[PDB]
């Protein structure tokens, strides 16, 4: 009898694991595979998690090949389509099915950061790699399947999780959401209305909407993932935020050259002079969040917005970013990258006039705020968000550009030299 899937996955070369196969056989995957659980499909369909010689753990879409009796699916083999049919349509697993998942076929792979789109219509997103068992990884499937609901629906319209039942929050092996062809992201778009003002073929109050928009929409975001729960931040909590921050700003001070380095050097004592009075705000309370929340995380197409990647922050450990965070996290994550799209728009346009744009940076900052606030209490969400971390986080949000800078594009340090430049009180 043909064996089962434990003993295909056993037998097959340990690159069986990889989405781009094999690599070169002196840092091959060590073998033998492990199965661990196993979610069949039909028609020779499944999802496995497999553990490398090595206790790497895996989600490995596979599908039996009579030419080598089990291999990794491809696009085009129909694992994906298989996945979403089971939506439509084993005690390790979760398969959670949302309103609007249809038996689509079809499958084409496109490059991103696995994913495929089914029917045209969906994107499947394979997780590769996993926390090892019980260790937190991605919470996206938790954020996805709390936003959906909680009735929020400014994000791909979600079809189907896939997940593993085990450790605190079950562990995320695949997502089915909309697929959206004709969507641009904030980096495209509030660049380019930006741009559109300066030229004068945009009102202020044109080029303002968005910002609001974007404040109802990350209000309406943390209403409904804070349905789930609050956790109030301890004073250990706050005292290691500001170490942290502190760490970072000493980096950014020893690294930053130049006249960005000097004015950096002079702000230092006020900014962890604002650090400082963290040790207060123990108690504020923390929810599920987006965790790297900026206007490239928001599509936009016919005036439809959509926040997508809630992976959680890519520069925490791979098994904090699942941690709650204070709302106000995402608020100054957004405020200032709107702040970052004016400095931008000014540094790449040619003949641009600064005036306009900087009007918009003071202008889309309360405008969000004002939208934030005030979707927040028509949704009675009200004390989610404690406005006395604003000013902390968005300091440390502004060291993060500089680091960034430093290590990846030397000259963005204008960026939060420009920001925090209009941003420091002007008495000093
Ligand atoms: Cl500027
Ligand atoms: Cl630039
Ligand atoms: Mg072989
Ligand atoms: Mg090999
Ligand atoms: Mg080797
Ligand atoms: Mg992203
Ligand atoms: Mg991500």
């Amino acid at each position: 009898m043909t064996p089962n899937w434990s003993e295909l996955v056993a037998a097959a070369d340990p690159a069986l694991v990889l989405p781009s196969g094999e690599r070169r056989a002196e840092v091959a995957v060590p073998g033998p595979l492990r199965l661990d659980a196993l979610l069949d499909l039909g028609e020779g369909h499944a999802v496995g998690v497999v553990r490398s010689a090595d206790a790497a753990r895996w989600t490995v879409p596979l599908v039996r090949d009579g030419a080598g009796g089990v291999r990794r699916s491809r696009p085009g083999d129909g694992t994906a389509e298989h996945l979403v049919a089971a939506l439509a349509r084993d005690a390790a697993f979760v398969l959670e099915a949302f309103t609007g998942a249809a038996p689509v076929t079809g499958e084409r792979g496109i490059i991103v950061d696995e994913s495929v789109i089914v029917g045209e219509c969906a994107v499947v997103k394979w997780a590769v790699r996993l926390p090892a068992e019980g260790e937190p990884g991605s919470p996206a499937a938790q954020r996805i399947a709390a936003l959906a609901r909680g009735g929020f629906t400014e994000m791909p319209r979600p079809w189907g999780l896939l997940t593993l039942a085990e450790g605190a929050q079950p562990v995320l092996l695949a997502s089915v959401v909309a697929y959206l062809p004709g969507a641009l992201d904030g980096w495209d778009w509030a660049v380019d209305d930006v741009r559109r003002l300066a030229r004068g073929e945009l009102t202020m109050d044109q080029a303002l909407l968005p910002a609001a928009q974007l404040g109802t929409l990350t209000a309406r975001m943390h209403a409904a993932l804070a349905a789930r729960g609050r956790t109030p931040a301890t004073a250990a909590d706050v005292a290691a935020w500001g170490v942290r921050m502190r760490e970072e700003l000493d980096e950014a001070v020893a690294s930053v050259p130049g006249a960005e380095g000097e004015r950096l050097k002079a702000w230092a004592p006020r900014i962890a002079d604002v650090y400082a009075e963290l040790d207060a705000l123990a108690g504020t309370p923390l929810i599920d969040v987006h965790g790297d929340f900026h206007v490239g995380q928001i599509l936009r197409a016919d005036g439809r917005y959509a926040v997508v990647d809630f992976d959680g922050n890519p520069v925490l450990p791979a098994d904090q970013r699942a941690a709650r965070q204070p709302a106000a996290l995402d608020v100054v994550g957004m405020t200032a990258s709107l702040d970052h799209v004016g400095r931008v728009v000014v540094f790449r346009t040619p003949d641009v006039d600064p005036a306009p744009v900087r009007a918009w940076i003071a202008a889309a900052q309360r405008s969000f705020l004002d939208a934030y606030r005030t979707t927040l209490a028509r949704l009675d969400a009200d004390d989610l968000f404690d406005d006395r971390l604003l000013t902390p986080l968005r300091y440390a949000q502004e060291v993060r550009e500089y680091l960034y800078a430093v290590r990846h594009l030397p000259h963005w340090v204008y960026v939060p030299d420009l920001s925090l430049t209009d941003l420091l009180p002007e008495r000093l």
